[PDB]
């Protein structure tokens, strides 16, 4: 599913991401924009043999199991395919664990490079939230 911007904002808010670990909703929308372009089916291979999955490009070395990644820990206890669903519940639950792991949203390199420090509230402009 390719979410609309405000559609994703509303889903993220409903699932409790607005201000989760102190990160406003616009931070999460911005991250998803640059991680996946709002496409739940996005996948991207990394050099270490892991793959990133879903709306927030969650990695198969630490977080989800894809059956082919060296050193896999499956800390979210979920198949990586669950992170491609049209329903973002599994991605949100896992993202909550990731953002709590110590480095906050810097865990998402694209957030650090493209969202951190910017006017992230722009990402929720116009939405009825
Ligand atoms: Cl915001
Ligand atoms: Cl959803
Ligand atoms: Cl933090």
């Amino acid at each position: 599913k390719v979410f609309g911007r405000c559609e994703l904002a509303a889903a993220m808010k409903r699932h409790g991401l607005d201000n989760y670990r102190g990160y406003s909703l616009g931070n999460w929308v911005c991250a998803a924009k640059f991680e996946s372009n709002f496409n739940t089916q996005a996948t991207n291979r990394n050099t270490d043999g892991s793959t990133d999955y879903g709306i927030l490009q969650i990695n198969s070395r630490w977080w989800c199991n894809d059956g082919r990644t060296p050193g896999s820990r499956n800390l979210c206890n979920i198949p990586c395919s669950a992170l491609l669903s049209s329903d973002i519940t599994a991605s949100v639950n896992c993202a909550k664990k990731i953002v709590s792991d110590g480095n906050g949203m810097n865990a998402w390199v694209a957030w650090r490079n493209r969202c951190k420090g910017t006017d992230v509230q722009a990402w929720i402009r116009g939405c009825r939230l």
